């Protein structure tokens, strides 16, 4: 029998549209710079899946970022890297410097420009309501170029936003799980983190598209306002459907599943069994009424949608009321 096909509301065909190069990363030809060009200065970190340092650039005197590649697949590095090269330019997305490799252990290194130490996490202790707001507009504004360009990101979550507090700037990191959208392709839901992990991914639906980027926004706004990370709080994959179901409710969740011809486990039907909605006004209550207002209550509550396909797009995320005095304070100073 098998599901039911879905395809993405905005920006359906961009790379049907565009030439094969554009999107084949599998035919790309990747030309490997000089790795002496860069000397590195100290350890930055060392991320969920890569070693970063901070770099000087010895051919113009710049500070570079390098990442040095997990050991992965030629499928995945070039699938990077593509991906990389074609959102150069954009707003708020790391653009890639140069690619480099090891001369004796051959291992790949992405070099970026250089930014700042301080990721969102970090930075979320210490937010005003207004600072949310202000830094969640920028998230938007990169999820929306990447989209329109054709791009799932897959891996949105508070690690991977880079923040200059004082600047006013944000970038969003960590490519290495981004594909493009095709119409009609089965995509692999190994995909994000337990928390950011959309309900499609853990249903075992395959179709899905740029929205799954939109739910993991909405985890980290949730946590944002109320204060809880994470907000979806799973244990296990099992569990993360059932925490989600324990706000949005089981009933919407089992139309999802009915809607797209979606087949799993009968234990998870049992497992999740019925449990009722829960107000987004609940999770309110002591220290937190100050950064949780009615706008963002129905943004939040528009983002956190089980069908993919209802879920807000970025730029519809972008003309709602919540940055309402956002957008308008931007064009008096940017
Ligand atoms: O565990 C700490 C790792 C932090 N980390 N991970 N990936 C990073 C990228 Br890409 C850039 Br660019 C920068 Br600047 C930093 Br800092 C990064
Ligand atoms: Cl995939
Ligand atoms: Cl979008």
């Amino acid at each position: 029998s098998g599901p039911v096909p879905s395809r993405a509301r905005v920006y359906t065909d961009v790379n049907t549209h565009r030439p094969r190069e554009y999107w084949d990363y599998e035919s790309h030809v990747v030309e490997w710079g000089n790795q002496d060009d860069y000397q590195l200065v100290r350890k930055l970190g060392r991320g969920k899946y890569s070693e970063v340092f901070e770099a000087i650039n010895i051919t113009n005197n710049e500070k570079v970022v390098v990442k040095i590649l997990k050991p992965v697949k030629k499928k995945k590095i070039k699938r990077e890297i593509k991906i990389l090269e074609n959102l150069r330019g954009g707003p708020n997305i790391i653009t890639l410097a140069d690619i480099v490799k090891d001369p004796v252990s051959r291992t790949p290194a992405l070099v970026f420009e250089h930014v700042n130490n301080t990721d969102f996490k970090q930075l979320y202790q210490t937010l005003t309501d207004y600072d949310i707001r202000f830094y969640m507009y920028e998230i938007l504004k990169a999820l929306d170029y990447c989209h329109s360009m054709g791009i799932m990101h897959r891996d949105v979550k508070p690690h991977n936003v880079m923040i200059d507090h004082e600047h006013r700037k944000l970038r969003l990191i960590d490519w290495g799980l981004a594909e493009f959208y095709h119409p009609g392709q089965e995509y692999n839901v190994r995909v994000a983190s337990r928390y950011f992990k959309g309900p499609e991914l853990l249903v075992d639906y395959q179709m899905y598209d740029y929205s799954l980027d939109m739910w993991s926004l909405g985890c980290m706004l949730a946590s944002m306002i109320f204060r809880k990370e994470p907000f979806f709080h799973g244990h296990d994959n099992y569990d993360q459907l059932v925490r989600i179901a324990k706000v949005l409710g089981t009933e919407d969740l089992y139309d999802y599943i009915d809607k797209y011809n979606i087949e799993l486990d009968p234990r998870f039907n049992d497992i999740l069994g019925r449990h009722s909605r829960k107000r987004w006004e609940r999770f309110v209550h002591s220290e937190n009424q100050h950064l949780v207002s009615p706008e963002a209550l129905d943004f939040l509550d528009k983002l956190l949608r089980y069908d993919h396909q209802s879920r807000l797009t970025a730029r519809e995320a972008m003309e709602h009321p919540y940055f309402y005095t956002v957008v308008k304070d931007q064009a008096r100073m940017g």
